[PDB]
């Protein structure tokens, strides 16, 4: 089934500037207990970043035994918990600074990381799907195409059933999608289970980090006047879509209402979000959805209103009848 209500649980690829880094100190996974608390809440979809460096510190060579196993106990524990995952590759199409597609790290490299990651996880009750590569951007955005095709490739040799969430250039800007989407129309996915996964927030600039409050001038529909550029495209070319991303403060009710709204309309449409973020370290965060003693954390409330709500059958928007 394909839940239209999720959250990205964040930390294990924290800290990129140590590698490989100490599990505890540098990044955090989910500890004993972690996923009760969501499950028992009605969430039942997971999305997961990793870092492509803790993974495999060397290109076109075996995964890293203590990261990847690490990955293995997440898993189990997700299992246990009546919790999906969605694994995504968090790495703006770069391996150690490095666009894919470039001398360095050639599109073979790209695609024996996604040949591995299916390799050992396509045996996991609890794995969904797989976010391929997270918010592309700047350098990478003109080969980020060719790469996409290669992941894909990677996937499908071990992995002929499960979704692949295919992002888009310029961080997968929803709101800009169809500027340079039709570059991804050559995309082919011989399994047919492709999704397309934008990216949005709704602070000025859209980026998340809400430096000013709504303002005066704030329009409730901001976040489905953002999304519409990306859900028409899916309409017009006949594909299905995704949200990976989207998170809002705490702080004014406002943007719980424009997070409503934007609720809405994904239902409306069939298209899942995963919230960013909940997460066994974020401490302050100002997005996070995590019990914090102090914090309130009514986006929670709303998403579990949501989740109540029947999902569709697949990845909308539904086709023209």
């Amino acid at each position: 089934s394909v839940d239209l209500i999720g959250i990205n649980v964040a930390g294990a690829e924290f800290t990129g500037g140590k590698l490989p880094g100490k599990h505890g100190t540098h990044y955090f996974f989910p500890p004993e207990g972690y996923f009760e608390y969501w499950s028992e809440q009605g969430i039942h979809t997971v999305r997961f970043p990793l870092k492509w460096e803790r993974l495999q510190p060397s290109l076109n060579a075996e995964l890293d035994d203590v990261y990847a196993s690490l990955v293995d106990d997440m898993l189990d524990q997700a299992k246990e918990n009546d919790i999906k995952v969605i694994l995504d590759v968090h790495n703006y199409a770069r391996y150690r600074k490095k666009v894919i597609g470039t001398e360095d790290v050639p599109v073979s490299a790209y695609q024996d990381l996604m040949e591995r990651i299916a390799k050992r996880w396509q045996g996991h009750d609890a794995l969904f799907a797989y976010d391929i590569m997270n918010e592309p951007y700047g350098s990478a955005d003109k080969l980020w195409p060719a790469a996409a095709q290669a992941g894909i490739d990677g996937v499908r040799k071990y992995d002929k059933k499960r979704p692949l969430l295919i992002e888009g250039a310029s961080w997968s800007s929803a709101a800009r999608w169809p500027r340079y989407a039709d570059e991804l129309l050559k995309l082919k996915d011989p399994a047919d289970n492709m999704v397309f996964s934008a990216h949005v927030y709704i602070d000025e600039d859209a980026s998340g980090s809400y430096k000013k409050g709504p303002g005066k001038d704030f329009e409730p529909m901001i976040g489905v006047k953002r999304v519409e550029p990306f859900v028409n495209w899916l309409k017009e070319h006949g594909k299905k879509g995704h949200i990976g991303e989207f998170g809002i403060p705490n702080d004014d009710e406002r943007w719980l209402d424009a997070m409503d709204k934007l609720l809405a309309y994904l239902n409306e449409n069939c298209i899942p979000i995963n919230y960013w973020a909940a997460g066994p370290s974020w401490g302050n965060y100002k997005l996070s959805i995590e019990p914090k003693d102090g914090e309130k954390r009514p986006q929670v409330a709303l998403l579990k209103k949501y989740a109540a709500k029947d999902n569709c059958s697949d990845f909308g928007p539904a086709k023209a009848e």
